[PDB]
Parts: C-alpha cells; sequence; structure tokens
C-alpha cells in the first residue's frame, strides 16, 4: 500500500523552555512567546508554546495530540513554506512547542504595516501560500482552517501556514470528510461545508479566496457588522465580499472564483500558483497602490530586535 511516514517527535522537557508572553489568543487558543534552554547545551532559542486548559476532559487531551501528529507528518520530504512542529512537553496540559515566527501572524502585520506595504510582496504571498497550500494537497490533507491569522512571517519576503488542529488527514479514495462539530470558522468556508458539514480540497480554496480578500483589504474584517447565523442564509442569494478597493479587475476574478457554489468550477492550487506568479512579473499593472514605487519594507531581514 502507501509508504511509512518516519519522521519522529521530540518530546522534550517543560524545565527547559520559559514562556515569556501570550501572542495569541482565543477560546480555543492560547499561544505563547517563550525562549526555550535546549537541556545542557549552549544555545538559547526562541520559541512559541501552544497551551489549553488543565486536562479536566481527556477528549481534551485527545484533540491536541491530534494536532501535534498532523502538525509532526508534514516533516515529510518537508516545504519551505509549511511550519515544522518542533517539540512537544507533557503536563495537566498538553503543551505543543512551534519554531517562532518574529513577525506574527501575516493579518496583524497587514494591518500595522499597511504603509510601505508593496504592490509586489501581496502578489508575492499568494504564491507563496499557493504554493503551500498545494503541499498540503499533495499529502491528501486538508488545512480546513486557512485564513489571514493562521499564515506566519518568517521574513517578509517568506510566509508560512499554521494551526492544523481543524485540519484532518486523509486517506486514499476518501475523497472528502463530513464531521460534526462544535466550533468552526464560519465566514471562511464554503458553502456546502456550512449546509451538509462536508470539507473537501476545493473547501480549502474557498478559505484561500476570503484569505487574498483579507489580504487585499489590507485585514478588514470579513463581512464588517453581520452575524454569524445570518451568513449560511445569505450566501445562496448569491452575495460574496464586495471588491477591494486596489485590486484590478483581473485579480477579483480570481477572488470570485474561488467562491463558485460548484466545488469543481473552482480553481485548483496549481492554477492558482501560475496565475499569480504570472501577475508577479508585473505587479504594478495588476494591483493599484498609491505610491506603490519606493515603498520601504527590508530585503536583507535586517534589526527588529526592539520588542
Ligand atoms: C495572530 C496571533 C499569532 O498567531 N501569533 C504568532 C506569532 C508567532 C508564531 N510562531 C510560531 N507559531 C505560531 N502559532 C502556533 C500555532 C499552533 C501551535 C503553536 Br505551538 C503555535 C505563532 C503565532
Amino acid at each position: 500500500g502507501e509508504a511509512p511516514n518516519q519522521a519522529l517527535l521530540r518530546i522534550l522537557k517543560e524545565t527547559e523552555f520559559k514562556k515569556i508572553k501570550v501572542l495569541g489568543s482565543g477560546a480555543f487558543g492560547t499561544v505563547y512567546k517563550g525562549l526555550w534552554i535546549p537541556e545542557g547545551e549552549k544555545v538559547k532559542i526562541p520559541v512559541a508554546i501552544k497551551e489549553l486548559r488543565e486536562a479536566t476532559s481527556p477528549k481534551a487531551n485527545k484533540e491536541i495530540l491530534d494536532e501535534a501528529y498532523v502538525m509532526a507528518s508534514v516533516d515529510n520530504p518537508g516545504n519551505p513554506h509549511v511550519c515544522r512542529l518542533l517539540g512537544i512537553c507533557l503536563t495537566s496540559t498538553v503543551q505543543l512547542i512551534t519554531q517562532l515566527m518574529p513577525f506574527g501572524c501575516l493579518l496583524d502585520y497587514v494591518r500595522e504595516h499597511k504603509d510601505n506595504i508593496g504592490s509586489q510582496y501581496l502578489l508575492n504571498w499568494c504564491v507563496q501560500i499557493a504554493k503551500g497550500m498545494n503541499y498540503l494537497e499533495d499529502r491528501r490533507l486538508v488545512h480546513r482552517d486557512l485564513a489571514a491569522r493562521n499564515v506566519l512571517v518568517k521574513t517578509p519576503q517568506h510566509v508560512k501556514i499554521t494551526d492544523f488542529g481543524l485540519a484532518k488527514l486523509l486517506g486514499a479514495e476518501e475523497k472528502e470528510y463530513h464531521a460534526e462539530g462544535g466550533k468552526v470558522p464560519i465566514k471562511w468556508m464554503a458553502l456546502e461545508s456550512i449546509l451538509h458539514r462536508i470539507y473537501t480540497h476545493q473547501s480549502d480554496v474557498w478559505s484561500y479566496g476570503v484569505t487574498v480578500w483579507e489580504l487585499m483589504t489590507f485585514g478588514s474584517k470579513p463581512y464588517d457588522g453581520i452575524p454569524a447565523s445570518e451568513i449560511s442564509s445569505i450566501l445562496e442569494k448569491g452575495e460574496r465580499l464586495p471588491q477591494p478597493p486596489i485590486c484590478t479587475i483581473d485579480v477579483y476574478m480570481i477572488m470570485v472564483k474561488c467562491w463558485m457554489i460548484d466545488a469543481d468550477s473552482r480553481p485548483k492550487f496549481r492554477e492558482l500558483i501560475i496565475e499569480f506568479s504570472k501577475m508577479a512579473r508585473d505587479p504594478q499593472r495588476y494591483l493599484v497602490i498609491q505610491g506603490d514605487e519606493r515603498m520601504h519594507l527590508p530585503s536583507p531581514t535586517d534589526s527588529n530586535f526592539y520588542r
């Protein structure tokens, strides 16, 4: 049958890392920033730690361990654009240890660095995610949570994907997955995903569309001031996210194409890579950003030391 995934997980001790501050927070997530002191060795490395409330419920300890597995599984050959699980520690709570990305979740970076953002970078990233998401498709896994918050920034030239926790790995055949889930990110989901609770690879392509919309709108909220319950009902009326002000009509078409009701009529990921790569060569043509020429952002990775 299929090949064995020989990749391992470094199960490592608590005494060695010291958590500094909380980077991201949610009812589902409480992820820290914390330096790690690796036992005996004379090295110190920064890292991010993710934890949930102490294990009153085992089902809780199972769900977190599931995420550790899948995140673990991808080192595989490995990818430049996909985040790698570093380690794990065991405590009444169960801790995930992920190599920290300095600039944080990409969504925030766009909201604060709206100025000096390039017409180039935005196009470049979409290629970056489209590259990353295809690798997931190749692995027969659906991330199932793609969103702006879930893309990390190693450098302004490099971005990565993360937070698999919802995501579910796929066996051969096994084209689609249906699950009874308590909490999901409704706004970033496909119509069939909301109605039938069915998740596909093309379900992910939808979320991609909303994600790029978030990027092109500079970190605006999808559907500014609209309740979560109503959303399932309005989309079948045909309404989608409005055109972002800065998008040339070519780009918007690609965003709209990701929101087709027919799951097959949406673009596949290889298609998205090629389209955006083609745009990338001449960004000015495909993105009108005021004063785009001369934008500030820093090529060599010069100092970001200040906290
Ligand atoms: C929007 C908040 C946020 O995600 N901040 C942030 C900054 C830097 C990171 N570096 C590495 N990983 C993560 N997120 C993450 C997700 C799941 C599990 C773990 Br241990 C870490 C961040 C997140």
